[PDB]
């Protein structure tokens, strides 16, 4: 419950990994203070995909969206720290990469929504039914960083 | 006419090139997903600058621009993608760099309006007349990248 | 007189802790503007309170005081025109949940109270400021050799 | 067998995720060319080590050895491609940082040897090894870098 | 005219695919080195075979040519003090596998058939190299504001 | 004389600053890992310069190396960590920057060993006496990093 204990799922997305822009994602959040929780690459399932965006089954897109997020294999991750959800959300910028702002991931390294590289939750309860979906309890890890006291009041 | 083949015409201003920032620009362009069409390295004549700046010939301090803008080398260059105009002037910042927004190039790496390290068309229209006017057609490469179908849907 | 307007930059004790000084300095540095001072210092709390005077008569105004006399600091002085504005801008917004993506603070750090970096809010803020960390003498003239590529 | 094909295994040590260096390691290996096989965030147990180290069972740091690497998480990676394993040891430089020279892992962000940031496997044989400890086959992703022909003869 | 030598230097097919160009010319800006030439261009088999002429009585020489036509290459000419062996070191050993961290080969590419850049191995083949893939009048004459902050 | 304790002198000379490196070269020492303990900017007086030169006041062009460095401010620093005075010294790379190997500050920064940009002291003695000649005694800060246990063993 604590603030600064909340957490986030943040997944590179099929694009991203043929890209080359796993390690500069991951840069992004520890530079900026985020603490990882869990990490892993696999190729995810069409069950997983259609769980994870099961509020878009009856959408015209849904089929072409899932065959396309299962064509190549993704990075998910999960990062805690104070409002990491919302934060998150300003570190990729707009969904719409032709609305990111310079600076942000999807601004400096994508172009087209379709393949817009990068998801992050979108609010505190989706991330938590992202992470439950995306991760078991035991691959999220605690931790604490030595660094701790110089980035939290 | 196809949106994703689109083009701008970029080009590095002698403080640009003074101040050591040709491969950085270049950098943003690449890691963004855009393409490279054309590029060279050149001292432009007062005519072409004459003609570059049209525009502003009735304006203040017209021969003092063309002069500065004669007074060292130049690095055109054309670059090719989905809204590549609208968002490479996105990339660049504001004209003056005082309003331009850090992350943008102009944010970034200087200072003065009459010193702000490069330029980008403001139109699909003035961009295909900059690029008619800086290059040859023989001049603009075909090429298909590798990443395409990562980039573009 | 304009290009030679001077602001106050200083790495707090969480910017030091966290390996930032040579980024920050960089960030300056690759904008065009010029370092004029740069000292490395543990700042007592007389001092701190002089620095923070405008903020006297807020709650977390002692808190203040004691976090920034709880490791050292990187004070610095800028020169270049609008640099107290521009500097802010760079900065970013003084919360860091706040600054955006590109900016310093919206890059590196999280929380207000660990928002890595201080920059003087106006001209005037930043004249008492230079003249509280350092002496005239530590000021130092001098002109690039870019400098004519940088302002016309 | 082929020789594009080979893997090494590469971790992140505890204080190499302390530090903030996971992000710029896996950046390394990224923009060389390599490919990555399988990645995770993970605090190793006792037994795990044991079996990691267990050529150095009767050394006398043995165990302070295993303590240490069991007092934070670690990052396990698997990375493809030709030559990786000789290759991966060149990028982290000398196991000892005194000797590993600037432009390497060790060389570029670290100091003592108990605190050298990142282990890489040693040999073809000790990699396949490694692999099969930290990672089970499924955890092991197959895939295809749009990249591949313009990174391999 | 020593600090005037020159060196030809040319990102490769792989190289501009896997977006290397601009990484590249920062490398030899940040070094001090001085562009005189550059553009953008697909090679003819016919030019490459004159570059590659030295290379002629090697087997791999016909592959050489048909894998630097697959793509565009991005030709530059440098200059400064003893670039040509200098260029050479920045760039690394011609097979990345032997090329050192910190190089450019030795950071981004794995294999010597793709191995992103080409640099003049002297300076006699640098004058040919120069003369091959330029026009006089590409090469631009210019001096940079921080020359003597770079030589004395 | 605890050996992590050691202190180096380490100086960008009027070049280094001239040419925008002051940051690019603390970040090199800070992601090592080495300890900040002293850093300012002055210009240096000529006499203070022909002390820190002392060795080479017999030799060649002595007046005109003094002149050189008596030409643009410096930034004199203190770096404190295990061996930093010979890793210091590898970090910079050869003094002829023409030797110095990519990687090292030299290496990618400089060209030629009269503008060779920075300097740091040959030896633990002569550390010593170059701090003492650069510093007051009250300008090195004593403080402990956030990460020492885990640069340290």
């Amino acid at each position: 419950m604590a603030a600064n204990k909340e957490r986030t799922f943040i997944m590179v997305k099929p694009d991203g990994v043929q890209r080359g822009l796993v390690g500069k994602i991951i840069e992004r959040f520890e530079q900026k203070g985020f603490r990882l929780v869990a990490l892993k690459f696999t190729w995810a399932s069409k069950e997983l995909l259609e769980k994870h965006y099961a509020d878009l089954s009856a959408r015209p897109f849904f089929p072409g969206l899932v065959n396309y997020m299962n064509s190549g294999p993704v990075v998910p991750m999960v990062w805690e720290g104070l409002n990491v959800v919302k934060t998150g959300r300003q570190m990729l910028g707009a969904t719409n990469p032709a609305d990111s702002k310079p600076g942000t991931i999807r601004g400096d390294f994508c172009i087209q929504v379709g393949r817009n590289i990068i998801h992050g939750s979108d609010a505190v309860k989706s991330a938590e039914k992202e992470i439950a979906l995306w991760f078991n309890e035991k691959e999220l890890v605690t931790w604490t960083p030595a660094a701790k006291d110089w980035i939290y009041e």
